[PDB]
Order: structure tokens, then C-alpha cells, then sequence
């Protein structure tokens, strides 16, 4: 629906896909807990900062899908539809997470640096250089899926069929072709475990394998592809927004460009800012409530689903000052964007690294970048958990 008093902003319909950030100030301000009538039923919605922020860590906001059903029919069903950590409790979640971090280390993410940074450079090579192009399908879209096929030892051969079954799920609507290309991924994924459990290489997916702790617990055939999965969804579309917004947040504020141009070194803290500016997951994914809790005198009912405004809660001026004006030089201090508590990205930090290659070498390789077209003319995404762009028809410019 919309927004209500003083003036009422369009609410997941119509102006909102543009410009999503005065319908985010007016509910934080008039009306931070709203129940949503959505096409996939009724969810909550916390806008407000403090109660985005407390709810992250409040056990009663569960990942178990169960909450909704009736007691007696909850010993019947799984805790979830797949054995992914974002799904999962506490103490099943602590186990997994633990497990996958023992692979999964910021050191690997880190050691990928000179690898990304090839990737980036040759689709630098391969974008015109006279002429108008679309950022997104040819540089921001591209980054991250062939970052993600480095992380898991994908087979080169196989990386751009990799990476167009993947752009799929990025894609706007078709939802059988979406359901589709789920299923070639999840195949390709699971076959490719089997091939690396007899020959054995320095890639993620071969080492997950082989992971143990201090009692000789390890990982099973579900667990690794759900992993494997999950790695492509969580870090792909997210990863490409992130590119998406923030080259747009440069374009649309001169000022902001020329302090990275006189200043590259800047880079780190940039992506830091164009990740709460426009955060590139809106919304975080579904909690449900295990019994009622309260925030800001509304009570949401134990069996209700809920939703963190991440986009929302970063312009909120009780957190931050001046929450509207985009600032480089800034100090982050607690962005909801990664989120917040047991759930924290876990790929945050190559997150962040792919943000400042991306970025910083694009501004760098082409410094007379441009917009092809109007900011009103640009089309975002029509889905609920992500702010981003379907094309940036950029000019590269002469040099
Ligand atoms: C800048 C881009 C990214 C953003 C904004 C982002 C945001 C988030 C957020 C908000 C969550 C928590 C969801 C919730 O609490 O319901 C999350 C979880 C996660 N993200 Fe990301 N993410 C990004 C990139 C990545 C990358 C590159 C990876 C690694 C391939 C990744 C892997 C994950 C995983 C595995 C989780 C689940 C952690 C857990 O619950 O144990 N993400 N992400």
C-alpha cells in the first residue's frame, strides 16, 4: 500500500522503485511498525534504527519457518526447506557457521585480491571506448559470479555458463526460468563436489570437504551444496548492487567524485558509505516471531513475519547525522547493512574488497566516466529484499 498524513509515499508499488528513501523517512517518523500487505502475504516491517538493531539480536525474531504453524504439526516438518545457515538456529546454526569458517576464512577472501583484480581489468578491456554502454551487464553483473566461481574452483570452461545460469536469479521476473536455473546450478554444484572429492585442489569447494573440528565432525553431501548455493545467492546480486549503487552514487554527486580522484586511498571508506547511503539489500531476510515482542508501542504476535529495513534504519538521523548528505570521509560505526548479530555476512569481507576493485579501478581506467541518461529515465529492480539497478547506460568518455 502507501504511507498515510502530512503527505503519503507509495509503499513496494509505483514511485517507490525509483527513489524508496522519502517512504523510508515517513515510516521511520510516522509509522515504524507496519504490517504490509505484499503479493507473498503479510510482513512486518521495522524501519527505525534502534528496533532494526535490537531485533538482530533478540532470539524471539527466529529463522525457523515453524513459528507460523500451529504447535502440534511443527514435530512433523524440517527447520528448513534446505540445510542453509541463514535458515538455521541456534545451537544447528553455531555448529554449520563454525564448520564453513573453518574454509571460508577472511584470509581466503583476502589472498583473492590479485584474482579479482584480473577479472576487473579484463572486463575494463572489453567495454568500448568511445561510446555509450550498460555498466550493469557488462562490468557490475559480471564481477562477482566470476569472483564466486574463483572462491568454489569452478572450471574455467565452465564459468560463463556458470555465470548466465546465476544471472537469472539476478534478472528481473520469469520465475519458471528462475526455478530453472536453480536446478542446473544445484546439479552443476553437486556434480562438481564428486569430481573434487577424488581429484583435490587449493579452491573452497575441495577444502569445505575435508574440514573437521576438535570431536572429528564434518560435512555432509546436503550441507556442502546448500553452502555452495547459498555462497552464489548471497554474494552475487548483493555484491553487484553495491557496485551498481555506489558507481551511481559518484555519478550523481560531483563533488563527492573529484575528493576520490585527487584522493584514490579514499576507496575503503567510500564503499563503507555507499553501503549505508543506498544499502544494496533494502531489506533483510524473513524472521519470524517465536512470541510477541514490542517495538515502538506495537505489538507484532508470536507467528508473524518480519522484515529489517537496512536502507531504512541507515538514514535514520538518531544514528547517524546529517543522514541524507553522501560523505566519503565518513565513519561507518555500526551499519545494518551486513547486518548485525550471529547472522553477520560472512562473506562481508570480500564483499567489501570486491567494492573497492571494482570501483576504484573503473574511476581510475575511465576518470571522464558519465551517465548516458537522466536519473528519472533509470529502471530499478521491482523486488523486496534488494535496491539495484537493471541497466546503467553509461558514456565511458575520451582518455
Ligand atoms: C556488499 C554486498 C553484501 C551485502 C550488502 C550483504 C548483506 C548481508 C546481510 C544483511 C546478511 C544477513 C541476513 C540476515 O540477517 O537475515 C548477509 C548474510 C550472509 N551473506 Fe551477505 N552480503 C553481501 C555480500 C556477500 C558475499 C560476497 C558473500 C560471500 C560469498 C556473502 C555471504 C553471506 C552469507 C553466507 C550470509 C549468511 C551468514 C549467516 O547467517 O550465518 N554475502 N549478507
Amino acid at each position: 500500500l502507501t504511507t498515510t498524513g502530512t503527505e503519503q509515499h507509495d509503499l513496494f508499488s509505483g514511485t517507490f522503485w525509483q527513489n524508496p528513501h522519502p517512504a523510508y523517512a515517513a515510516l521511520r517518523a510516522e509509522d515504524p511498525v507496519r504490517k504490509l500487505a505484499l503479493p507473498d502475504g503479510p510482513v512486518w516491517l521495522l524501519t527505525r534504527y534502534a528496533d532494526v538493531r535490537e531485533a538482530f539480536v533478540d532470539p524471539r525474531l527466529s529463522k525457523d519457518w515453524r513459528h507460523t504453524l500451529p504447535e502440534d504439526q511443527r514435530a512433523d516438518m524440517p527447520a528448513t526447506p534446505t540445510p542453509m545457515m541463514i535458515l538455521m538456529d541456534p545451537p544447528d546454526h553455531t555448529r554449520l557457521r563454525k564448520l564453513v569458517g573453518r574454509s571460508f576464512t577472511v584470509r581466503r577472501m583476502n589472498e583473492l585480491e590479485p584474482r579479482i583484480t584480473e577479472i576487473a581489468d579484463g572486463l575494463l578491456a572489453g567495454l568500448p571506448t568511445d561510446g555509450p554502454v550498460d555498466l550493469m551487464r557488462e562490468y557490475a553483473f559480471q564481477i562477482p559470479v566470476q569472483v564466486i566461481c574463483e572462491l568454489l574452483g569452478v572450471p574455467a570452461e565452465d564459468r560463463d555458463d556458470f555465470s548466465a545460469w546465476s544471472s537469472v536469479l539476478v534478472d528481473d521476473s520469469p520465475a519458471d526460468d528462475k526455478n530453472a536455473a536453480m536446478g542446473k546450478l544445484h546439479g552443476y554444484l553437486s556434480d562438481l563436489l564428486e569430481r573434487k572429492r577424488t581429484e583435490p585442489d587449493d579452491a573452497l569447494l575441495s577444502s569445505l570437504l575435508a574440514v573437521s573440528d576438535e570431536d572429528g565432525d564434518r560435512l555432509s553431501q546436503e550441507e556442502l551444496v546448500a553452502m555452495a548455493m547459498l555462497l552464489l545467492i548471497a554474494g552475487h546480486e548483493t555484491t553487484v548492487n553495491l557496485i551498481g549503487n555506489g558507481v551511481l552514487a559518484l555519478l550523481t554527486h560531483p563533488d563527492q567524485r573529484k575528493l576520490l580522484a585527487e584522493d584514490p586511498s579514499l576507496i575503503s571508506s567510500a564503499v563503507e558509505e555507499f553501503l549505508r547511503f543506498d544499502s544494496p539489500v533494502s531489506q533483510a531476510p524473513i524472521r519470524f516471531t517465536a512470541e510477541d515482542v514490542t517495538y515502538s508501542g506495537v505489538t507484532i504476535p508470536a507467528g508473524e513475519m518480519v522484515m529489517l529495513g537496512l536502507a531504512a534504519a541507515n538514514r535514520d538521523a538518531d544514528w547517524m547525522p546529517e543522514p541524507d548528505r553522501l560523505d566519503i570521509t565518513r565513519d561507518a560505526s555500526g551499519g545494518v547493512f551486513f547486518g548485525h548479530g550471529i547472522h553477520f555476512c560472512m562473506g562481508a569481507q570480500l564483499a567489501r574488497l570486491e567494492g573497492r576493485v571494482a570501483i576504484g579501478r573503473l574511476f581510475a581506467d575511465r576518470p571522464e566516466l558519465a551517465l548516458a541518461v537522466g536519473l528519472d529515465e533509470l529502471v530499478y529492480r521491482e523486488s523486496t529484499l534488494v535496491r539495484g539497478l537493471s541497466r546503467m547506460p553509461v558514456t565511458m568518455g575520451p582518455r
